[PDB]
């Protein structure tokens, strides 16, 4: 499913992401935009053999099991395919663990390079939240 900006903001908010670990909602919507272009089915393979899955491009080396990443830790205890669902709950629950891991949102490279320090408020402007 390809989410709309405001539609995604509402789902993430309902999911408990607004200001989770101090990160406002605009941060999360911005990261999703640049990581997957709001597409739940996005996947991207990395050079180390791991793959990134879903709306927030969660990596198979640490967070989910895809059965083809040797040394995977599956810290979110979930098959990576569950992260591609139209219901973002799994991605949301796993993202909470990732952001709490010590490096905050810097764990998402597109956030660090394209969202961090920008007016992220623009991402939820106009939305009825």
């Amino acid at each position: 499913k390809v989410f709309g900006r405001c539609e995604l903001a509402a789902a993430m908010k309902r999911g408990g992401l607004d200001n989770y670990r101090g990160y406002s909602l605009g941060n999360w919507v911005c990261a999703a935009k640049f990581e997957s272009n709001f597409n739940t089915q996005a996947t991207n393979r990395n050079t180390d053999g791991s793959t990134d899955y879903g709306i927030l491009q969660i990596n198979s080396r640490w967070w989910c099991n895809d059965g083809r990443t040797p040394g995977s830790r599956n810290l979110c205890n979930i098959p990576c395919s569950a992260l591609l669902s139209s219901d973002i709950t799994a991605s949301v629950n796993c993202a909470k663990k990732i952001v709490s891991d010590g490096n905050g949102m810097n764990a998402w490279v597109a956030w660090r390079n394209r969202c961090k320090g920008t007016d992220v408020q623009a991402w939820i402007r106009g939305c009825r939240l």
